[PDB]
Order: structure tokens, then C-alpha cells, then sequence
């Protein structure tokens, strides 16, 4: 071990002196091969992001004002430790931004001009930074100043620290804007009291300011919030229902080479000896040269963030797009009004070319994205670099965790009616060679397993989920001897039969041969004992149809299915012999784009699905035919859902248990993010 000194910056000689005081008490328990702190003192937050990023430093707590700064260019900063503010079994690191109302009131989100306001104060992140930034776009112009147009905007406010000369309207309700306590209407709770009094119609302000300010859900059952859908939801589906998300106390630090897991090593052991109650000696969330230095005094603990999450994900899409609407100080041109370009997200080079040429069929309406994951794929969607893309129903649960919806599904029985007939699923099901005839469900212990990527459902979730419950631990790289579960961490032994060059080996993309359906089954012809893949991939490789050098002269009939009972079947007999049922994969999006979506693909699919006779020489967007590019190669349609609409209602009650039963062995880092900005 060599350097294990976290450079901390302080912003203040209050600060400073805490931070020193810090370094002293650790130095006192810790022993010398564990963390230690040093001080650096700087004038200001932003003088912090910038040693930080110019390797003088190492770490700094920042608001999620701050937090976004610190992400742009040139200091690309990302957070690593959260301060949590409930109990230890429910920490609160986000707070939520909402817009409450009295029940009753007659109006929604789009018909907030002309209304009272009430504000807990000017350049405020929930009172102010937040809702007009969201309503940026609908403020008259001129935009700036800002003051002014909010002015306009709504028929009388309470904003506390605004200028009541050069903006009355803003104080209409609040005389003289007092920037303190002694106005009735400052701050969290008095801009509640502001809604809760009848002097405003709408308080922005924090889902916990409602909760503190009244005893009992009969009281709550009093207000309403506003939703970005222009509906209405109850105070306590705030989580479904706010402006934003936002996490309250962020550590960052450099995306590269920042030092992030010595920085949670060192706050992990601090929130243990000094923490909230722990010593008299010395407090982390408290001091006597006063509040808030370094980390906020209502803080309880740290809370360590999940690696995959960058600052865009952290904050979220719905807090980032606000901010820059406020920063950047620029309206996109209305109406216009138009859906036009969907982005597509297009896996890696394979699909990307695949994507090109429907963009250019397309007109104008399709656009394409790459990235080399699906989960890299999913994160582009989230943060709006991406708008859909379709997926296994595995990775439309992860999609679904991180607030995505399916908008339509894909469809592989022909019928006269695909659009409007929604289908019970395919099936999953276990491949082997007739020759090898040992083989049974009953112990695959020792053997060699193919898999289209972990995380995936016929390849994955069904059979692991099964084995787990069988052996009851994850380590299924120490069940099979080896195998190809594309996705797996480098150095297991599921990444040993994968067929990939350099960097590309176990890739969970089509640059890693064994990856998917077709890649499976040619893993199990060549290295593997076992496949797990959907029942149509026999057939759809064997007999000349797959004209490859290594499918060329496969045979169906030289390979069978294991069936649960610990028999096996010929390939046919998928309906006696499979592991079980299976979503089809489907499409999925931002809950915003969601009609755009679903009015594009339709109008895409008329022109270039199953109704295109010749499909050489013309586009065909259903067609690989070996590599699934896009959609499935069997898909006949994409199908309605009507009210399928999100990922437990679309996947179903049987599928979701499933791979909750999993939650244990995920390796999903996406997951692991997701689930922390949402539990
Ligand atoms: C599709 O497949 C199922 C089961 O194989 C079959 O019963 C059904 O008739 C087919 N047609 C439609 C429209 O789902
Ligand atoms: O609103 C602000 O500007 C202050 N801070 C936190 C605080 O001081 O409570 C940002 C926030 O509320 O996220
Ligand atoms: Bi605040
Ligand atoms: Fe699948």
C-alpha cells in the first residue's frame, strides 16, 4: 500500500479549522495502513471544483447546484459519497421537489399563469431554481431579467430576497420580500403557511416540508400535488408525482483517478468513530465554530454512490433539464409543433449500421445513437442522449427500474391481426447435443453453459433464477466448470468460452461472436454443454437457413431440449419441454416521449414491416437475419399494449417475482444505481 491521504477542501477558515481538527481524531483511532485527511483551504465552492479537477484536491461536499457545475467541462467531476438524513434502515438522500395545491383548486401544471405563488425564496433550489426553470420556456418574453418575467408570469407572489421596487408583484403577498425569519411566508415552512393560509394558490417547496407541517394523512388528503402530466396525484405519491429529484449532499470527486473508494474507506470509518451520537470527543455533523461545515449538521451517516452513476444520472433528467434552462438562459423555438426525430440507441457498430439505413429511409423521423451496452444503451434513454431502443424483457425490468415504460412489443406468431393481439410470451429452454445423451436438468454441475448475456431471459434470468433456487448461491461460475455468459466480469470462468478478440471477449455485443440467440446456439455447437435460448433458435439456425461457414451443415434433429422432470424432447416440442414462459421484448422510453414514440414506430412499421413483398433492394427493418440487429429476426409486428404500460404490468406478476428471486445475484451495475435513486 502506498498513498492513503483524502486532499479535503474547505471553503472557509471555519471550515479549515473543523477539517483539522478532522485529520487530528483520525489520526487518533485510525491505525497507519488505514485513511487518513489533509486540509487545503480555498475561498469558494467553485475554487474547490477546480483544484479538484487539477489534482490539488480530492474531495468537497456540494449542493446539487454545485454538483451539476462541478460535472461540466473542464472539471468533470462525478459523486462518490451521499449524506444520508432519516434512519440508517430509511435514509433520505433525496429530497423531492413539488409544487402542492389545495385540493380542489381547478387547474394543473400547464395553467400556472395568472395564479399566487408562493416561494421559499429568490435563487432557492426548490422554491425557485427548480419550477421556473421548468417553466422557463412558458415565461413571456423577454425572459431576462428573470425576476421580471416570473412577474408577469404569475399574478401575484411571495419570493423573499427578491427586490420589491423593481418587482412589486413578487411581494404582493409577502410585503417588502423579507429575506428572513421574521416574515411569516420565508423559507420551507413559511411558504407553506403562504399555501395553507389561502394568501397563494401553489407552494414550491420539499415533499418532506408537507410531512412536517402537518400531523395525519386526513391532513394531507387536504392537498394535492401538481404533476409535469398535467394531472393531479395525492401528497404521498409525491414519489410519482414531483419537479424533480434531487439529492441533497453530494461528495465528488475526479471521474478518473479520483480516488473514490479511499474517499468512502475514509468517511465510512469517520461516520463510525464521529458520527451521528458516537463520540463526545469529536463530531462530524456538528461543531463550535458553527453549522454546517464541511457536511450538513441534520446529517446521519454516508452512504456509499454506486460506480455507474455519472452526475446526469445522479441528479436526474428531470433536475438537469431545469438547471440548464436557468443557466444557459435560452428558449428552443416553439410550437413547433412537431414530434419528429426519434432517437434510436443502436448497439455498437453492428446495429449502427443497421440504424443508418433506416434513418435514411425514414425521412427525417428515425435518428441514430451508439453505445457499447445495452445498460450503456438504457443510460443514454434516461438522460435524453437516446429516446428508445427494444429489449429482452430483462433488461426491460432493469429499464423499468430506472423509470423507463414500454410503449409496444414485439411480436413473433403470424396472424392477420398482429398489431391488436397481445401474445403470452415465447418460450426458454435448454439446448444440448443428441449425441451427448448423459446430459439432464438434473445435474449440470461441472459442465460448460452458454448464454445469450447475463441479465437476459431465456439466456439468464429463467434458468439461473432456477438454479438458484436449486444451490441457493450466485457463484454460478463455480457451478459450470466454465462457459460464455457474455456481460460477466472479466476474470470468471463464464467468460472462458466466449470467442471474441482482445477487448471484445465475453463484450455483451455482436463484436463478441457467442453473444446472443444465434451466438449461443454456435457456443454450444463448438465449446459449450448447454444452451439457454428461446425456442425458435434451433430451427432458425439449422437446415440451410443460417448460410454461415459453422451453421452451414447443422442438423435440428441433433439436438434436444431438457425438460424440468430431467427428460429430454426433440426441438419441436418446446410446449412439453421448456424452462418456462417468456415476455416478448418490447420497446421502451421516456415516460415524456412516450407518445412521439408510439406515433413514429407505427407509422415506421407500415412502411417497412411484414407488408414489403421483395425485401432486396428495399428496406426491410425486421431483417438481420442472423444477429437479432435492432429487433429479433422473427418479429412479425410491433404490438399495441393499451394499458400494459409499465414494466410490472407488461412483464406480469409470474416474470417480476422471477427475477426479484434474483435481486441477490445481480451484477448489474445499472441496477445498482437505479435502485439507489429509487428504493
Ligand atoms: C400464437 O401462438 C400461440 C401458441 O403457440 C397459438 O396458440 C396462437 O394461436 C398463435 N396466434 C396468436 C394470434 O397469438
Ligand atoms: O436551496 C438552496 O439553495 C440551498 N441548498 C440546500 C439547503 O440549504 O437546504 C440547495 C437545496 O435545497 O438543494
Ligand atoms: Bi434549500
Ligand atoms: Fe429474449
Amino acid at each position: 500500500v502506498p498513498d492513503k491521504t483524502v486532499r479535503w477542501c474547505a471553503v472557509s477558515e471555519h471550515e479549515a479549522t473543523k477539517c483539522q481538527s478532522f485529520r487530528d481524531h483520525m489520526k487518533s483511532v485510525i491505525p497507519s495502513d488505514g485513511p487518513s485527511v489533509a486540509c487545503v483551504k480555498k475561498a469558494s465552492y467553485l475554487d474547490c471544483i477546480r483544484a479538484i479537477a487539477a489534482n490539488e484536491a480530492d474531495a468537497v461536499t456540494l449542493d446539487a447546484g454545485l454538483v451539476y457545475d462541478a460535472y461540466l467541462a473542464p472539471n468533470n467531476l462525478k459523486p462518490v459519497v451521499a449524506e444520508f438524513y432519516g434512519s440508517k434502515e430509511d435514509p433520505q438522500t433525496f429530497y423531492y421537489a413539488v409544487a402542492v395545491v389545495k385540493k380542489d383548486s381547478g387547474f394543473q401544471m400547464n395553467q400556472l399563469r395568472g395564479k399566487k405563488s408562493c416561494h421559499t425564496g429568490l435563487g432557492r433550489s426548490a422554491g425557485w431554481n427548480i419550477p421556473i426553470g421548468l417553466l422557463y420556456c412558458d415565461l413571456p418574453e423577454p425572459r431576462k431579467p428573470l425576476e421580471k418575467a416570473v412577474a408577469n408570469f404569475f399574478s401575484g407572489s411571495c419570493a423573499p430576497c427578491a427586490d420589491g421596487t423593481d418587482f412589486p408583484q413578487l411581494c404582493q403577498l409577502c410585503p417588502g420580500c423579507g429575506c428572513s425569519t421574521l416574515n411569516q411566508y420565508f423559507g420551507y415552512s413559511g411558504a407553506f403557511k403562504c399555501l395553507k393560509d389561502g394568501a397563494g394558490d401553489v407552494a414550491f417547496v420539499k415533499h418532506s416540508t408537507i410531512f412536517e407541517n402537518l400531523a395525519n394523512k386526513a391532513d394531507r388528503d387536504q392537498y394535492e400535488l401538481l404533476c409535469l402530466d398535467n394531472t393531479r396525484k395525492p401528497v404521498d405519491e409525491y414519489k410519482d408525482c414531483h419537479l424533480a429529484q434531487v439529492p441533497s449532499h453530494t461528495v465528488v470527486a475526479r471521474s478518473m483517478g479520483g480516488k473514490e473508494d479511499l474517499i468512502w474507506e475514509l468517511l465510512n470509518q469517520a461516520q463510525e468513530h464521529f458520527g451521528k451520537d458516537k463520540s463526545k470527543e469529536f463530531q462530524l455533523f456538528s461543531s463550535p465554530h458553527g453549522k454546517d461545515l464541511l457536511f450538513k449538521d441534520s446529517a446521519h451517516g454516508f452512504l456509499k454512490v454506486p460506480p455507474r452513476m455519472d452526475a446526469k444520472m445522479y441528479l436526474g433528467y428531470e433536475y438537469v433539464t431545469a438547471i440548464r434552462n436557468l443557466r444557459e438562459g435560452t428558449c428552443p423555438e416553439a410550437p413547433t409543433d412537431e414530434c419528429k426525430p426519434v432517437k434510436w440507441c443502436a448497439l455498437s457498430h453492428h446495429e449502427r449500421l443497421k440504424c443508418d439505413e433506416w434513418s435514411v429511409n425514414s425521412v427525417g423521423k428515425i435518428e441514430c445513437v451508439s453505445a457499447e451496452t445495452t445498460e450503456d444503451c438504457i443510460a443514454k434513454i434516461m438522460n435524453g442522449e437516446a429516446d428508445a431502443m427494444s429489449l429482452d424483457g430483462g433488461f426491460v425490468y432493469i429499464a423499468g427500474k430506472c423509470g423507463l415504460v414500454p410503449v409496444l412489443a414485439e411480436n413473433y406468431n403470424k396472424s392477420d391481426n398482429c398489431e391488436d393481439t397481445p401474445e403470452a410470451g415465447y418460450f426458454a429452454i435448454a439446448v444440448v447435443k443428441k449425441s451427448a445423451s448423459d446430459l439432464t436438468w438434473d445435474n449440470l454441475k461441472g459442465k460448460k453453459s452458454c448464454h445469450t448475456a447475463v441479465g437476459r431471459t431465456a439466456g439468464w434470468n429463467i434458468p439461473m433464477g432456477l438454479l438458484y433456487n436449486k444451490i441457493n448461491h450466485c457463484r454460478f461460475d463455480e457451478f459450470f466448470s466454465e462457459g460464455c455468459a457474455p456481460g460477466s466480469k472479466k476474470d470468471s470462468s463464464l467468460c472462458k468460452l466466449c470467442m471474441g478478440s482482445g477487448l471484445n471477449l465475453c463484450e455483451p455485443n455482436n463484436k463478441e461472436g457467442y453473444y446472443g440467440y444465434t451466438g449461443a446456439f454456435r457456443c454450444l455447437v463448438e465449446k459449450g454443454d448447454v444452451a439457454f435460448v428461446k425456442h425458435q433458435t434451433v430451427p432458425q439456425n439449422t437446415g440451410g437457413k443460417n448460410p454461415d461457414p459453422w451453421a452451414k451443415n447443422l442438423n435440428e434433429k441433433d439436438y434436444e431440449l431438457l425438460c424440468l422432470d430431467g427428460t429430454r424432447k426433440p426441438v419441436e416440442e418446446y410446449a412439453n419441454c421448456h424452462l418456462a414462459r417468456a415476455p416478448n421484448h418490447a420497446v421502451v422510453t421516456r415516460k415524456d416521449k412516450e407518445a412521439c414514440v408510439h406515433k413514429i414506430l407505427r407509422q415506421q412499421q407500415h412502411l417497412f414491416g411484414s407488408n414489403v413483398t421483395d425485401c432486396s433492394g428495399n428496406f426491410c427493418l425486421f431483417r438481420s437475419e442472423t444477429k437479432d440487429l435492432l429487433f429479433r429476426d422473427d418479429t412479425v409486428c410491433l404490438a399495441k399494449l393499451h394499458d400494459r404500460n409499465t414494466y410490472e404490468k407488461y412483464l406480469g406478476e409470474e416474470y417480476v417475482k422471477a427475477v426479484g428471486n434474483l435481486r441477490k445475484c445481480s451484477t448489474s451495475s445499472l441496477l445498482e444505481a437505479c435502485t439507489f435513486r429509487r428504493p
